[PDB]
């Protein structure tokens, strides 16, 4: 059994907006590579919250690899262009009643885009 592997009654996806790195311990400052103040911002109030259980970094390359493995080949008109996706945290409720609490205060975090339930 994996972490990665969460049932569909219990499972809240949660987009990031494009230009907040929550994943990025570093970025780059002057030239330098120092701490990026914003690092978990949204990865801690997911984890705070008393009815999830786990919140999985899926990164916007990563979901598309991975469309590319269940669908047909790459799609490659696209292959000179930015990643049009979102990078999302794949949060595990206790329950599937809390699915629905958990997806509206996730809404209210700031750093989310949209949350899908
Ligand atoms: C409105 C939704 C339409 C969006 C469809 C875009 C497909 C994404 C392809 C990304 C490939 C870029 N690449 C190679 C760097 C990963």
């Amino acid at each position: 059994k994996l972490a990665t592997d969460i049932e569909n009654n219990v499972r809240v996806v949660v987009y990031i907006r494009k230009d907040v790195e929550d994943n990025s311990q570093t970025i780059e400052k002057e030239g330098q590579t120092v701490t990026n103040n914003d690092y978990h911002k949204v990865y801690d109030s997911l984890k705070n919250m008393s009815t999830v259980k786990s919140v999985t970094f899926s990164s916007k390359e990563e979901q598309y690899e991975k469309l590319t493995e269940i669908m047909g080949d790459n799609w490659k008109i696209f292959e000179g262009d930015a990643n049009p996706l979102y990078d999302a945290y794949i949060v595990e409720a206790n329950a599937p009643n809390d699915v629905k609490t958990i997806a509206e205060d996730a809404k209210k975090i700031e750093g989310v885009s949209e949350v899908q339930d």
